[PDB]
């Protein structure tokens, strides 16, 4: 997260950290139920030197605050039983960049580990609404990750403006969130994390999945996120949640 600040401990109990065998933190995810997490499909694409698609190559840390303190009280460690990438995901266009990760063993709800609420299919997060992006990603484009979880406040951007800012690249499954002037944006390592939207009663709903961006916090290059409402039914049919 670029342009953010340290989150308070336990402030985002649904934020999950995903480590790949021997590589440390690679992606974030969100707790949506005792056995399921939501993340981005691009995190689980194999490459010649590592099978990111293999659930056994990953470890999920729930309740984590500081990467250098992964054993602290309240932190839970879990392995993945399965990784379900959206069948329509496209590595080139990045359309349908969303994934469901099934935990090997049930997460235990506590004050530091709590699921985020999922928005119904017809819900629309309005342009201009303040949203929160969180993660252990780089704090600068061309910088380094963060030990302490970061949070940044950004705003939903009009779809038309989004398409126009990134011509031939924005699909209806994507949503621009941030600022045209930059300043605050998610970045490398934040991929797969959730956008948290405070709703009518104070409860927080996932407004999106950190997907991609041209650089980070660059002027006229806001972060692009995968929408959640559009996948409510997909999530239900695959996870029962
Ligand atoms: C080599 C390619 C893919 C690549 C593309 C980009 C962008 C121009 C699209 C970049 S980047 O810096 O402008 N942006 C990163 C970091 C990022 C991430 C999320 C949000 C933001 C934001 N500013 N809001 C930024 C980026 O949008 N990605 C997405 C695409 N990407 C991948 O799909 C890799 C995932 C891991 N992997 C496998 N498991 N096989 C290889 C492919 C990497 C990060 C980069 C960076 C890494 C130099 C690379």
């Amino acid at each position: 997260v670029v342009g953010g600040t340290d989150a308070d401990e336990g402030e985002w109990p649904w934020q999950v950290s995903l480590h790949a065998l021997g590589q440390g933190h690679i992606c974030g995810a969100s707790l949506i139920s005792p056995n399921w997490l939501v993340s981005a499909a691009h995190c689980y694409i194999d490459d010649r030197g590592f099978r990111y698609s293999d659930p056994t190559q990953w470890t999920a840390f729930l309740g984590l605050h500081d990467q250098s303190q992964r054993s602290a009280p309240g932190v839970q460690e879990r392995r993945l039983k399965r990784i379900i990438s959206h069948p329509f995901f496209n590595d080139f266009t990045f359309d349908y960049d969303i994934a469901l990760l099934e935990l090997e063993k049930p997460a235990e709800y506590s004050s530091m580990v709590r699921p985020i609420c999922l928005p119904d299919a017809s819900h629309v997060f309005p342009a201009g609404k303040a949203i929160w992006v969180t993660g252990w990603g780089h704090t600068q484009y061309g910088g380094t990750g963060a030990l302490i979880l970061q949070k940044g406040e950004i705003r939903v951007i009009n779809q038309t403006t989004c398409e126009n800012l990134l011509p031939q690249q924005i699909t209806p499954r994507m949503m621009c969130v941030g600022f045209l002037s930059g300043g605050v944006d998610s970045c490398q390592g934040d991929s797969g994390g959730p956008l948290s939207s405070v709703e009518a009663d104070g409860r927080i709903f996932q407004a999106g999945v950190v997907s991609w961006g041209d650089g980070c916090a660059q002027r006229n290059k806001p972060g692009v996120y995968t929408r959640l409402p559009l996948f409510r039914d997909w999530i239900k049919e695959n996870t029962g949640v």
